[PDB]
């Protein structure tokens, strides 16, 4: 009840990226923990942003965010309603949908966006925060099976990451794992058509 001392939550901060520009996928860190903490409080991130898949952090969580159609998308269970840090200060979400576990901000200047897939293909690839590229067979509008199951630990921290088609288009945003006895056999994702609906109107 003491408003004068109520705290403010920090901004989401870009702390690195998944480099997909060459023949090898690899994670790059662009900001260490101290700078991340400062940037979360000010909301002012002067780092140059590059690429399609960002590694992002709050004070308590780290996950991914993916640019599609000029929007940097991630999961609500990671970002909540938080702003993202940018060169001129905190940027408010332009999309928030808790029912889809989805949020989005305008894509950062310097980022590149994935194109929404129109291939109608079921052979997908999940990109993790460790730059592992995991083949996934699409099994429905929002699920796909891992060709090689993996412990949940392998996938933790990769919500917000993309599923891509063979042509490198965005098919979806990783949301939740389908896990039994700690082994993830499948993944559940926000399909790009749901993003496009959220964007259209
Ligand atoms: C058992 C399990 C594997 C932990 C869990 N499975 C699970 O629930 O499966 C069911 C059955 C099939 C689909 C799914 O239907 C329920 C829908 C869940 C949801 F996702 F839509 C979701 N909506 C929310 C909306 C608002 C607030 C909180 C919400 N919380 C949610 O789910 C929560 C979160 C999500 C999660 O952990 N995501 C990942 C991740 O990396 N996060 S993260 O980066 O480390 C981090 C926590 C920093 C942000 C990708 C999976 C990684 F670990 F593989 N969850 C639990 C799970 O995946
Ligand atoms: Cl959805
Ligand atoms: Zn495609």
């Amino acid at each position: 009840s003491h408003m004068a001392s109520m705290k403010k939550k920090g901004s989401v901060v870009i702390v690195g990226r998944i480099n997909l520009s060459g023949d090898t996928a690899y994670a790059q860190q662009t900001r260490g923990e101290e700078g991340c903490q400062e940037t979360s409080q000010t909301g002012r991130d002067k780092n140059q942003v590059e690429g399609e898949v960002q590694i992002v952090s709050t004070a308590t969580q780290t996950f991914l965010a993916t640019s599609i159609n000029g929007v940097l998308w991630t999961v609500y269970h990671g970002a909540g309603t938080r702003t993202i840090a940018s060169p001129k200060g905190p940027v408010t979400q332009m999309y928030t949908n808790v029912d889809k576990d989805l949020v989005g901000w305008q894509a950062p200047q310097g980022s590149r966006s994935l194109t929404p897939c129109t291939c109608g293909s079921s052979d997908l690839y999940l990109v993790t925060r460790h730059a592992d590229v995991i083949p996934v067979r699409r099994r429905g509008d929002s699920t796909g099976s891992l060709l090689s199951p993996r412990p949940l630990s392998y996938l933790k921290g990769s919500s917000g990451g993309p599923l891509l088609c063979p042509a490198g288009h965005a098919v979806g945003i990783f949301r939740a794992a389908v896990s039994t006895r700690g082994v993830a056999k499948a993944v559940q994702f926000i399909p790009v058509e749901s993003l496009e609906t959220t964007m259209r109107s």
